[PDB]
Order: structure tokens, then C-alpha cells, then sequence
């Protein structure tokens, strides 16, 4: 079946141009919204929240770890540092490395976070062993954004990675306090306003993990808090054909707003 949401989204995607994927958990009934649903895309910088979420679990057994210093070398700088760069022949901890990929998306820093995992390997693994069969993780910053169409590599699907943020943020794959850790990161984010957020009642809360990369990839997922009603999860995922073409935030946020309309 196509619901009028799916014939919405669909009409949205005609005009972009590009691939769109979307797969909303409304948790008040457990049900789903998928659009492309079980399609492969390119994650991008969305695959920090399992990095993240990877060194979270570590902690657990471990309570002085995000305290723990990691060198932060000039060779270690890749393309995109801005909380990195200020600690070059210094050191960030792994709390300071998590924050700095979340909300501000440091590549530099998502690398330490892939390398204390034992790189990107051990990401995966962590996805698999919180229910995740979809989640891949292969290569490291920058090289994980090329989003080249067709490509298994750093690519998930729209349902998997809902689920697996439904049970990071608001179930039970993380102890309390991390999985508290994780919202209060993803709640202060700074790259978020103009993706999911834009399409949305201004009344509600976000919390949420921007990406692009190469084909105009444009990604976001999120854990939003309506007004008057139990927190959704929602991801939204959009690449082109053309390799050179713009980002396209405006196209996550039509899909959002679609989305809110049919609740
Ligand atoms: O920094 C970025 N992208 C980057 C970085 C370094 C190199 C290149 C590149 N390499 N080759 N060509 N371009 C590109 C980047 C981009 C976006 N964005 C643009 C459109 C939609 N979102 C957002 C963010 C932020 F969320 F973090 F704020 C960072
Ligand atoms: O690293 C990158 N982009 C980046 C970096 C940091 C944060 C974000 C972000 N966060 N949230 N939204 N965007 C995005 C990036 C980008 C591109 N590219 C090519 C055309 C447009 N882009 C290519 C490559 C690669 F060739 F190396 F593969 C990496």
C-alpha cells in the first residue's frame, strides 16, 4: 500500500530530483512511516551518533573514561576540525572528542572516537551487538562522505538507523545515564535549524546528527519531542545523481513537515 504520506514524499522527491529516504517511529504507538524505507544511503557525518554511542558503552565499565586524554597531533587534522584544531600538541578527553563530533561535527574528533573502537570495524560491531544488522561502517574521515551512488560502503537504511536511534536515545542499549548523555548531546547541537527542525511546530524539541557529503548528500536524524504527545524518531536521508550538486536541507525539512502534517 501507499499512504497519502508515501504519495507526499514521493511528489517531494519528484521535484528534488535526487533519493530520498525517510522512516519515522511515532513511540506513543509504535508505528511506522517509511518512505524507501529498506534502501541503502550513504550515513555520513549520522554515523557519529553510533561512535559516539560506542564509546558511551565503554564507559559503562569503565567510569574515568570520557575522562581520558587522547593527542590530538598536527597530523591528526582533517578537513573539517573546528574544536580540534585548538588542541593540536595537546589533548582532548573522550567526553570533550564525543561532544565536539556530535554537536559540532569534527572530523578530527570522530576519528579518535573510531580509533579508541579499534577503528571503523568496531563501530560496526557495536551496531551489531545492539540489534543493528544494517549499520556499516568501512572507512574513516574524510574518505566515509564520497556517497557515491551504489556504494555498500558507510551506508545504512532509513529503518535500521530509526531503530537503532529509538533504542540509543529512548530504549535500553545504553545504561541510564549515557543514554541521558547521548540526549543531552544531541539536544545541543548547533548544525541542526535548517534540516528536520525547519519543518516542524516551532513548540517542539530536537535533538539531532547532521551529514552531507559528495552528490549532495543531505542527511539529519532526530528524536524529536512533540507538544502533548510521546517523542518521535525520525531520519531523513536525500543524495543526487549529479555528482556537483547542492546540498539541500530545505528537502529534509518538506519531508518533516509532510511528516508532522500526517500524525
Ligand atoms: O564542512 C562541511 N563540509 C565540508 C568540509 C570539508 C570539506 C568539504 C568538501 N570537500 N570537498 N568538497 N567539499 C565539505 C559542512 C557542510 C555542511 N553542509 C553543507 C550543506 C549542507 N550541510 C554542514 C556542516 C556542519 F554541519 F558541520 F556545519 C559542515
Ligand atoms: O567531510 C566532508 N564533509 C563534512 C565534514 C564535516 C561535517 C560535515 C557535516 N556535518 N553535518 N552535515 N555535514 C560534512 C566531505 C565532503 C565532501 N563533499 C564533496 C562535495 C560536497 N561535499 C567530500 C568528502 C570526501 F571527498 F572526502 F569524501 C568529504
Amino acid at each position: 500500500q501507499t499512504s497519502a504520506v508515501q504519495q507526499k514524499l514521493a511528489a517531494l522527491e519528484k521535484s528534488s530530483g535526487g533519493r530520498l529516504g525517510v522512516a519515522l517511529i511515532d513511540t506513543a504507538d509504535n508505528t511506522q512511516v517509511l518512505y524507501r524505507g529498506d534502501e541503502r544511503f550513504p550515513m555520513c557525518s549520522t554515523s557519529k551518533v553510533m561512535a559516539a554511542a560506542a564509546v558511551l558503552k565503554q564507559s559503562e565499565t569503565q567510569k574515568q573514561l570520557l575522562n581520558q586524554p587522547v593527542e590530538i597531533k598536527p597530523a591528526d587534522l582533517v578537513n573539517y576540525n573546528p574544536i580540534a584544531e585548538k588542541h593540536v600538541n595537546g589533548t582532548m578527553t573522550l567526553a570533550e572528542l564525543s561532544a565536539a563530533a556530535l554537536q559540532y561535527s569534527d572530523n578530527t574528533a570522530m576519528n579518535k572516537l573510531i580509533a579508541q573502537l579499534g577503528g571503523p570495524g568496531g563501530v560496526t560491531a557495536f551496531a551489531r551487538a545492539i540489534g543493528d544488522e544494517t549499520f556499516r561502517l568501512d572507512r574513516t574521515e574524510p574518505t566515509l562522505n564520497t556517497a557515491i551512488p551504489g556504494d555498500p560502503r558507510d551506508t545504512t537504511t532509513p529503518r535500521a538507523m530509526a531503530q537503532t536511534l529509538r533504542q540509543l536515545t529512548l530504549g535500553h542499549a545504553l545504561g541510564e545515564t549515557q543514554r541521558a548523555q547521548l540526549v543531552t548531546w544531541l539536544k545541543g547541537n548547533t548544525t541542526g535549524a535548517a534540516s528536520i527542525r525547519a519543518g516542524l511546530p516551532t513548540s517542539w524539541t530536537v535533538g539531532d546528527k547532521t551529514g552531507s557529503g559528495d552528490y549532495g548528500t543531505t542527511n539529519d536524524i532526530a528524536v524529536i519531542w512533540p507538544q502533548g504527545r510521546a517523542p518521535l524518531v525520525l531520519v531523513t536521508y536525500f543524495t543526487q545523481p549529479q555528482q556537483n550538486a547542492e546540498s539541500r536541507r530545505d528537502v529534509l525539512a518538506s519531508a518533516a513537515r509532510i511528516i508532522a502534517e500526517g500524525l
